[PDB]
Order: C-alpha cells, then structure tokens, then sequence
C-alpha cells in the first residue's frame, strides 16, 4: 500500500523511542560518528554509508521514507556498521547487539499492523 507519512511517523516511532531510551546502549548510536573529533581516521575507509539514530529521526520527521522497510533497512545499516567497524570484544559491539535484540522485539508486531 501507499502509506501516508504521519501514518508511517506515528507506527515507526514507537520503535525509535525504544532503541533511543536504551541506556547504556544507545549512547553511542546518537549521533553520526566523528572520525575527526574521535581520532578514528580509518572510519570512513571501513564504513562506506554512516547511519545512526538521530539521522534516522530527521529522515522519519522529514516524511523521506516512503515504506516501513526502507525504515529498517537503515536500522540494520547502524547495526552492521557497528559490528563491522568494532571488534567483537568491544563495548560498542556488544551494545550493538542488544539494540538489535530490542528492534526485533519492537518492530515484528509494529510491521505486521502495515
Ligand atoms: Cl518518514
């Protein structure tokens, strides 16, 4: 179907809240990543589309997804930028993890209601 913005802002939202109240977790996932400020160069060599929550926020506010998977696949470029750059071992990575456990939990009942 052909969803209209404030429908979709309204039923995804929810979703966002919820990774966004994660504390600790989503601390990191805030803002985009700052390679410069950070003193990580090698950022971008690794991660070829930055992604992060406040991003998503403005393009969920900004009417620029025009489906629920659209929403999701940006979702799941954080997380996969996230383990991707960050080892395994690493506080970020791990953090990364359980948001993605939270989306999943959020967004499956959400999805179907589309
Ligand atoms: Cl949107």
């Amino acid at each position: 179907k052909i969803f209209k913005p404030e429908e979709l802002r309204q039923a995804l939202m929810p979703t966002l809240e919820a990774l966004y109240r994660q504390d600790p977790e989503s601390l990191p996932f805030r803002q985009p990543v700052d390679p410069q400020l950070l003193g990580i160069p090698d950022y971008f060599d690794i991660v070829k589309s930055p992604m992060d929550l406040s991003t998503i926020k403005r393009k969920l506010d900004t009417g620029q997804y025009q489906e629920p998977w659209q929403y999701v696949d940006d979702i799941w470029l954080m997380f996969n930028n996230a383990w991707l750059y960050n080892r395994k071992t690493s506080r970020v990575y791990k953090y990364c993890s359980k948001l993605s456990e939270v989306f999943e939990q959020e967004i499956d009942p959400v999805m179907q209601s589309l």
